[PDB]
């Protein structure tokens, strides 16, 4: 729902005043980094399911009992797997949508908003998705700027988490 | 607020899905002339008190019953006068909140809506604006796309006087 430039200018027609110069080099510095989060944004969206899979093994791998203990929390059916998938699914695809964005708006309205309360209402760990960020941000083949805006938001993710 | 970016962010998450490539091009777009709107938008605002000032002259030039009338209606005393530029610089204003944002979305929010309502009510003439901004359009010293991305918004403010 917040990028910068839609704050600023909300600011700005609330005081009726041009926008700050400080205002002006933000919005710049947002643009000028546009490009490598829109690589970004496409790495991660062609590469989805692969990341997603194999994010989804390594919490398995890390947390061996969330495939062999039952119960709707865990993934022993096939059920849980799908809703793990979904939930890895969920974490990247607002990751992209910040990414576009360039600001964590997206990250801070549909995911981290009463994440730990979703978290723990459906006794889910906090640490299963840490760990599958962790396996996102090292594995998105990525270089240069568009590994760090990457990086930023996943580390965003990871903090909110912890 | 809605930019191009909004726009496409919505439109992915309503579906629960990533941005389709038409939406990526849509934006990608935006940015490949976000450098040419950020010149315009610093031009216009570090020069804006001369753009208003030659703006309101040209409107006293080309309407001179403006500066010769009695009443609250036109500019012969300096309370008109200073209302006639106060007026030219919201037009500005709002201009550059349209260049930053790289679409309509702040002119359709912030000065069309009611636009007409304003200019009855208070019996303002809407080809007063329309010379202030063709003076603003030729007067702007921009060059290239930066003037385009100008133009653009321009002749938008002054299609919805007409
Ligand atoms: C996968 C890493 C682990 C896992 C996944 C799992 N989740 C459920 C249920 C839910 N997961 C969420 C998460 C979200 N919904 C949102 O809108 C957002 C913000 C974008 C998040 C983070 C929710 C709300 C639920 C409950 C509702 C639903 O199921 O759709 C399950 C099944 C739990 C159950 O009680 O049925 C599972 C298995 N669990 C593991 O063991 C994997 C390691
Ligand atoms: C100057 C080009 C000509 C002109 C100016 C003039 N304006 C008033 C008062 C008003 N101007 C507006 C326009 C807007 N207010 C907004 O918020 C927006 C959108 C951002 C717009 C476009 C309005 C609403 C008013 C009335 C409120 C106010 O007076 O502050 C006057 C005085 C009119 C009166 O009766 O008080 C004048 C003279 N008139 C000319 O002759 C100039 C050529
Ligand atoms: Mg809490
Ligand atoms: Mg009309």
């Amino acid at each position: 729902m917040k990028t910068p430039i839609t704050e600023a200018i909300a600011a700005a027609d609330t005081q009726g005043r041009f926008l700050s110069n400080t205002e002006l080099q933000a919005v710049n510095g947002r643009f000028e980094r546009a490009a490598a989060s829109m690589e970004a944004a496409r790495a991660l969206t062609n590469n989805a399911q692969q990341l997603i899979d194999g994010a989804a093994n390594a919490v398995y791998q890390k947390f061996p009992y969330t495939t062999q203990m039952q119960g709707a929390n865990f993934a022993s059916d096939s059920r849980g797997k799908s809703k793990c998938a979904r939930d890895i699914g969920y974490y990247l695809r607002i990751i992209t949508y910040s990414l576009v964005a360039g600001g964590t708006g997206p990250l801070d309205e549909y995911l981290i908003a009463g994440l730990d309360e979703i978290n723990r209402t459906f006794d889910l760990s906090p640490s299963w998705y840490v760990e599958a960020l962790k396996y996102i941000k090292a594995n998105h083949g990525l270089s240069g700027q568009a590994a760090n805006e990457a990086n930023t938001y996943i580390d965003y993710a990871i903090n909110a988490l912890s």
